[PDB]
């Protein structure tokens, strides 16, 4: 039967085939290649991906996400006792593991990780089902080179849950590899710097004559697109407070209204140098008009960029790699688009060109439908 390739991301995942020899990225309902990864518990309804993302603003408490960050770990970890402390819906200890809490028609309602995963497979699975007019029963996935077997498994669960046999779980690394086309042959050594919407993840990988290993691995958590969409926000809410003596961040809905613009935005300054952020009414009566420039989103975010340094030399350290040693480097999620960010990692390797591909977004989706057809053969 088919197998399909899911990159099931921290915000976001994609899903990808591999049919008469071309790997074919899926769009959702909406016509996106990308679907956040949010499902929402409102009304006695469950949504899933961008309809579930919506609810976020006037339901923060029953609208999930980010569930990768829990998926496989302890409630105790440090790391999930700062997420707890960050994201706005209920996090249980349940037998010393974190598992979410909703309400469903008020019911509290209680989710393992793996159970929140699962729904955003199985909307991936049905694009797939459709576009293809069969039944999916097996996919790859993909998993951070940093996941331990906890986390792995806990995927593979999420996996069995939505009707999906895991026939292979490969690592961020790995995918990108394949989707760039890597030579297989002798031996080569790969940066893969991926910085997505959430998450900053950098990695050493290691091909030789066939053979995919990861050398050293390190990144940023809390490190992505969102973080420098949200550097903008709080700089316009000062302005828009400064011109008209409102403060957005009073209005929920208008905050909703003014992050999706400046989202567009910023995607806007990675190929022009001025865009105008514009909002009818963002409060009754009164419009939001502004002009943003690449050189002040640059400012604005200029730390953060440079932040995305730290984890290199780490995993340069961890491997004990002079920069030369490095044969290519390769770039991974849609915020390596933003020109500073290339020009930045091109400084820091002495004038190494990296490798951007068309579309970094759908890269790790591509390797993992590229690795499904390997398995087939
Ligand atoms: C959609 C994004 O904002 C998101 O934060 C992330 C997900 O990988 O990728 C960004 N992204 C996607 C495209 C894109 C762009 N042209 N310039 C900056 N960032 C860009
Ligand atoms: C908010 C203001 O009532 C302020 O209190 C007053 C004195 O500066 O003038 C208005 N103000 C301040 C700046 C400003 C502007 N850029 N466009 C409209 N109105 C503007």
């Amino acid at each position: 039967g088919p197998v399909i390739g899911i990159d099931l991301g921290t915000t976001y995942s994609c899903v990808g085939v591999f049919k008469n020899g071309r790997v074919e990225i899926l769009n959702n309902e909406l016509g996106n290649r990308i679907t956040p990864s949010y499902v929402s518990f409102v009304d006695g309804e469950r949504k899933v991906g961008e309809a579930a993302k919506l609810e976020a603003t006037l339901h923060p408490t029953q609208t999930v996400f980010d569930v990768k960050r829990l998926i496989g770990r302890k409630f105790d970890d440090q790391e999930v006792v700062k997420d707890r402390s960050l994201l706005p819906y209920e996090i249980v200890n349940n037998q010393g593991k974190p598992n979410i809490k909703v309400q469903i028609k008020d019911k509290d309602t209680t989710f393992a990780p793996e159970q929140i995963s699962a729904m955003v497979l199985e909307k991936m699975k049905e694009i797939a089902q459709s576009f293809l007019g069969k039944p999916v029963k097996n996919a790859v996935v993909t998993v951070p080179a940093y996941f331990n077997d906890a986390q792995r498994q806990a995927t593979k669960d999420a996996g069995t849950i939505a009707g999906l046999n895991i026939v292979r779980i490969i690592n961020e690394p790995t995918a990108a590899a394949l989707a760039y086309g890597l030579d297989k042959k002798e031996e080569t050594s790969i940066l893969v710097y991926d910085l997505g919407g959430g998450t900053f993840d950098v990695s050493i990988l290691v091909i030789d004559n066939g053979v995919f290993e990861v050398y050293a691995t390190a990144g940023n958590t809390h490190l992505g697109g969102e973080d420098f969409d949200q550097r903008v926000m709080d700089y316009f809410i000062k302005m828009f407070k400064k011109k008209n003596n409102i403060d957005l961040r009073t209005d929920k809905r208008a905050i909703q209204k003014l992050r999706k613009e400046v989202e567009i935005a910023k995607r806007n300054l990675s190929v022009v140098h001025s865009t105008q952020i514009e909002i009818e009414d963002i409060v009754e009566g009164h419009n939001f008009s502004e002009t943003l420039t690449r050189a002040k989103f640059e400012e604005l975010n200029d730390d953060l960029f440079r932040e995305t340094l730290e984890p290199v030399k780490k995993v340069l350290d961890d491997a004990k790699y002079e920069k030369s040693k490095i044969d290519e480097i390769v770039l991974v999620g849609g915020s390596t688009r933003i020109p500073k960010i290339q020009q930045i990692i091109k400084e820091f390797f002495n004038g190494k060109e990296p490798n951007r591909g068309i579309n970094p977004d759908e890269a790790v989706a591509y390797g993992a439908a590229i690795q499904a057809g390997i398995i087939l053969g």
